């Protein structure tokens, strides 16, 4: 029971009370007595980074891999904070948690000019919850069981604490049998609140649900898809969505927006006259301009956070309610209304949407030499099985693979959709790996993504934590030279060079495989488009047999258009569309996934 | 003369005006409208990072290699100007400028939730002398003016300058031959406080200078060597004022402090009994207790900026003085003093810290394979001529370094001494060779700090930026390592793995010679002390021939413990003492250099 | 001559020399040291307010009335800062000068709860050119010496010097005959601009 210990030792029990078993980290002089408290402790399984914003981003993907987890960032004072402040700003900006722990100089150094010591607190403190120097040792428990609270409560997101290194060492008595976590606060809605909601879906006559990230995080998947079903209801994911509903679903109408987005799931939204609205947030991306997405159309939005409804566009009824709370409240109102016979059949606006889905296409059987990305993504979906969980950031690359990869389970696309930092993919993948060993994790980066925390690959070798890189290589920083036309320039965005010890990359500039195979991992490049299928066949096999991170680099003709626009109804298509299966041959109206 | 013009056409007329030839960065949707401004004024030369955080060190290496330089950082919104975090740190914890730009949200969407979209401004505040977001097309012009004011006058520090999308596009009217730079401000010592100073050094038996980056910062090393040639004092440089009198003078005495600190130097400062402060700040690892090094002794304190003085001890003097502007009085009063007769002679105080610098030292010569890392600084002093520059970070690669490397000139230590980021190096010295092609730039680090940031690499070979970097490998945290020993433990901090590419590593881990190949750069492996010399020569022979970074990696043997402490009369010596030539052949009191 | 006296005792040399001759203000248990440092420097005079917002407000009327002026408002901890808030922003918006200074909780008590005791630091950052809690005994004189750089310098504004109680009232050595005050940042139109203009 009752016993004298450090308050670092506390902490490692109020952890483990919490749930924790992994953490990411890079320690330091200033965290040591953490790293001692945790060795003594055992049970959390720590995986070292190669730099700490890789830490930070596996956290990141460790607690988007699975509902309750939360990944934890361990560092040291001064520039390990600082290096912790983008994946800060990633979690926050997704409404997701991540806990970041950092040492600090000794309270009575803090305004001296202590060595690496930086005022952590007020730099953090616009992309967290919370962010505290902790001045008490026996606060050490108590600031993390306010932190799981505030991790788990209302709107998800991070929270830093600093732990000067004196308040670390120090003797608190605690006792792990009498530490109990905190209630997590989520508000419900009423029931007058969904039959409201369930009325004005009953009196539309092309509805549309958009299912957003909040119905992730609110582990409520199964629910949503229950709720469409019964109300035979077309859905429409936004990319935090994706996922909730299997993309070969006869409901699910395709992804809308200016960018990671379908020629069907903007031409439904567009023919519709209302949008359901759950756990979205009508992100700028998504609507184009809103006086445009919201013409002709009424719209409810369920959200968590009071300050979101209304803040981009008046609803038409808005709603405050945890997503499964409502959408347990909707299934139950719905199969009221059924038994009722109040519920309209919808049998021709579920046609029509069909009939969009199945003709507005964008080609991607491309036999060209140098290889076309949108090949590259027609390739995963038929070697990949249904099960296949994607990991990636932003770029060319992560735009057409939105556009033309396809998912069937929630939490199997894993993306930092509004942030958007650079170096994201690999250790987000990485943590993904740790979180769920047996889970089919594919990567897709661009190269200069990959190149930004290109390190991260020996953390997966030292560790074997085996997973796919698939990287499409251009030469390019090609969604910013795809901006520059707007100026008329190509500028600072090409990234070639004649490589002095490889003339195979053909003035590419750096030879990824190189790179990765001196990192640990395998690697293999694929030149020709009938390569490809192949040559996700061997990473398998490499991956099963060294237990490490396989790359596949496909090398990519320099300069693609991706399909994008200012507005919903102005999205131009540079390549070639398509209207046939045999252009689009794994849309999943024609292939069967897995 | 007048004319109209985008807000960000004013702004690289600005740029011209206050001498920016140079910007690193990485473009971004949000900051194309700059990008297409510097394309069409020119004359900025533009350098691509492949991490933001490269680009921000790179431009911190930049200002730190040429007094008046002030590098510049470009990127986009949200995860860029996160990304510039540390460098903002770094460069305001050692009171030198940089100038980051990012761009932002357009003005009537800073507060929706815009995609990239982040308070930079609130995050960037604590770590800079100024951070705003600009509000007006027209104030761009007179934010980067008051920038400019600000990162040259009282102490020096950043500025991060935010620039919504619609105010860097919209028109105004300017006219760049009415553009002046305001005047910087440097507040200057009386007469009244010089003459004091000087009474006091006058009284003192044994003095000694302590001259720190203020010094350097002020571009004030010859004068400093004056003053003290003159008054016949023995100088102690702080690291951050190593190289502003040379290691071969005879007056040099050495460094003192926890870590980077030479024993004679400690030793010469504890048989002192005045410490004449000149542009230091009495740094906590330069003091250790300031009960210890303050005893005996008077303190006398001159620096630009009044809040330090006084901020971690109490000075018997204490003059508010930009270092420049008192050297040039300290040296007028000083041969005053001398043509009165009234300077005392110090031939006895001399040849007793002389005596000491000729006895107390630490062995480098060892012949052990796997190699000691003592010997690889030893080989540098001898294979690089006097006019060498290193750059580094921190690690036990960096604290033996500045105890055994040897300095000749102000500006050739290039080193992030408050904040010690890792990935620094890469960057840093990028940004040296890029402010002065002609610059003889080694760098120096650990594999740890060596991979953060390694794919900035690829920057030296797209770009032709030639440098020679030592990269000292023990498959370890080293410093981590040493500093767990008080919690008699080794945990987290080891890097080794079987690479199953490269048997040749024998188990070290990450492969740095595939590594550097492959990111297109030059790279050699020694595994023998009399092989180091070779390598450096074929390493300056392939850097002509190639004119890329070339690396040599020595391999060293797994743990060494550098010699450190916690009071300057504390400092364990772990490895060999010397008190002959023959275990410690670089010194200059045996060596002429170049 | 450099003496061992109180950094408060240092403080009122550091005012004399800056030219400081009256203030407004209200006494409390926090800044009693103040209060008894200027008792035994004299030659500040000092107007009892029936308001901390009063004592503020004549702070303000003092500075404007006269070229070079600085009135100066003195307060205890809590409240009484949080009290000077509007004349801060008042000076502020105006551009023009008005030294606060407050009491405040010794520096080991200043996460603890202590009774009277904020953050005015934060609270009057938006509405000053500087609101600083000074962390040693010896930078009481410095602060002040940059204070008065600031309120005089570029566009002027007020600065809040917010005091522990420790810190008043810790023995320093300081020599009034060597302090001096800093020199006046001021930039100049050159004649291109003025020839331009005219
Ligand atoms: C290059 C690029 C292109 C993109 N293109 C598009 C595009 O074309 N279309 C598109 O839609 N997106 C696109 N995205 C993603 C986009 O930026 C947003 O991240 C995304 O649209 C947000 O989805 P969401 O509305 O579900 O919001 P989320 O960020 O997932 O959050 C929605 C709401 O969930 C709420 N919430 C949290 N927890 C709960 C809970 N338990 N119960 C209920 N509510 C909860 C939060 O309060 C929040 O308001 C793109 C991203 C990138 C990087
Ligand atoms: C691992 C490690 C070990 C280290 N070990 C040691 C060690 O043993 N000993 C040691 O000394 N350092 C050591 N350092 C470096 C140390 O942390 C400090 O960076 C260093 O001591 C500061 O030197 P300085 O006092 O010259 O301060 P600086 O940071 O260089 O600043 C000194 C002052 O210069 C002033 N100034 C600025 N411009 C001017 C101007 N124009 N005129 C006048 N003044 C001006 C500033 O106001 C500031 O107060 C170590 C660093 C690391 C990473
Ligand atoms: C830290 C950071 N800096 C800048 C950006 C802006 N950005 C978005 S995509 C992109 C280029 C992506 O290049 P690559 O990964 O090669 O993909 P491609 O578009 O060529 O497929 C950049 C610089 C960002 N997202 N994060
Ligand atoms: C971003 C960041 N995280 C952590 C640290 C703490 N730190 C200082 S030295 C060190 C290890 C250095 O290792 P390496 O570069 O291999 O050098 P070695 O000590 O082994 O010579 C670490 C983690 C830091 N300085 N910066
Ligand atoms: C040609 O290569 C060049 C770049 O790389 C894309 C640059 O960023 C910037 C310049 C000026 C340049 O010349
Ligand atoms: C009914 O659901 C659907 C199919 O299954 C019958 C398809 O094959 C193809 C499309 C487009 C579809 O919507
Ligand atoms: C043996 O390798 C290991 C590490 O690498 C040094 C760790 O950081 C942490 C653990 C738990 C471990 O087992
Ligand atoms: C006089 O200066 C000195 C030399 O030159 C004569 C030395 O050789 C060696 C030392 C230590 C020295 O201080
Ligand atoms: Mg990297
Ligand atoms: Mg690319
Ligand atoms: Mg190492």
């Amino acid at each position: 029971g009752m016993a004298k210990m450090r308050a670092v030792d506390a902490a490692m029990y109020v952890l483990e009370k919490e749930g924790i078993t992994t953490a990411f980290g890079v320690p330091g002089a200033a965290i040591n007595p953490f790293y001692s408290a945790m060795r003594k402790h055992g049970g959390i399984r720590h995986i070292l980074a190669r730099h700490v914003e890789g830490a930070s981003h596996m956290a990141e993907g460790y607690t988007r891999a699975t509902a309750g987890n939360i990944g934890v960032c361990l560092g040291t004072s001064g520039p390990a904070g600082t290096d912790m402040i983008t994946a800060l700003y990633s979690a926050s900006a997704d409404s997701i948690p991540i806990l970041c722990i950092t040492g600090q100089a000794p309270r009575a150094r803090l305004h001296k000019e202590d060595f690496q010591a930086v005022d952590i607190e007020a730099i953090a403190k616009p992309v967290s919850k919370m962010a505290v120097t902790v001045r008490e040792a026996a606060l050490v428990p108590r600031v993390l069981q306010q932190a799981f609270h505030l991790m788990r409560s209302g709107r998800p997101g991070p929270v830093l604490v600093d732990l000067p290194f004196d308040v670390q060492v120090a003797e608190i008595e605690f006792d792990p049998d009498m530490y109990e976590p905190l209630p997590v606060y989520k508000p419900a809605a009423s029931r007058m609140q969904i039959e409201k909601a369930v009325e004005m879906l009953i009196q539309a006559e092309r509805p549309v649900i958009v299912a957003g990230g909040g119905v992730i995080n609110a582990d409520a998947a199964a629910l949503l898809q229950q709720f469409a079903e019964l109300t035979s209801v077309p859905v429409i994911p936004t990319l935090m969505g994706w996922g909730c509903i299997p993309d070969d679903h006869e409901l699910m109408a395709g992804m809308v927006g200016l960018q990671t987005a379908h020629r069907y799931g903007n031409a439904t939204l567009l023919a519709s006259d209302m949008v359901f609205g759950i756990g979205n947030r009508f992100a700028q991306r998504h609507t184009g301009s809103v006086e445009k997405y919201t013409e002709g159309r009424k719209i409810v939005h369920i959200d968590i956070e009071p300050t979101q409804i209304g803040r981009v566009l008046c609803p038409d009824l808005g709603i405050v309610s945890d997503a499964k709370a409502a959408l347990t409240l909707l299934v139950e109102v719905a199969q009221e209304m059924q038994k009722a016979g109040r519920l309209p059949c919808r049998k021709e606006w579920v046609a029509d949407c069909q009939q969009r889905k199945r003709t507005l296409l964008r080609k991607t059987h491309f036999d060209n030499v140098p290889v076309k990305p949108q090949r590259v993504y027609e390739e995963m979906n038929k070697a990949f099985g249904r099960d296949v969980c994607y990991v990636t950031t932003i770029g060319l690359s992560q735009i057409a693979a939105a556009q033309m990869l396809h998912v069937f389970k929630d939490r199997h696309w894993i993306n930092c959709g509004q942030a958007g930092p650079l170096g994201w993919t690999i250790p987000a993948a990485l943590g993904v790996c740790a979180a769920d060993p047996k889970r089919n994790v594919v990567a897709i980066s661009g190269d200069f993504d990959f190149q930004f925390l290109i390190e991260e690959l020996a953390v997966g070798a030292q560790f074997n934590i085996p997973y796919i890189h698939v990287l499409v290589n251009n030469a390019y920083l090609g969604l910013i030279r795809q901006s520059q036309m707007a100026f008329d320039m190509d500028y600072c965005v090409q990234l070639a060079f004649e490589n002095i010890n490889s003339s195979e990359v053909n003035g590419y500039g750096v030879d990824h495989v190189k790179v990765a195979e001196g990192l640990g991992c395998k690697a293999i490049r694929v030149f020709k488009p009938e390569d490809i299928a192949p040559a996700f066949e061997q990473a398998k096999a490499l991956m099963a047999q060294y237990r490490v991170p396989v790359v596949v680099e496909v090398i990519l003709e320099r300069v693609t258009n991706i399909s994008m626009g200012s507005e919903l109804d102005n999205v131009m298509e540079f390549e070639d569309i398509a209207d046939n299966a045999a252009d689009a041959p794994t849309e999943t109206c024609f292939m069967h996934y897995e």
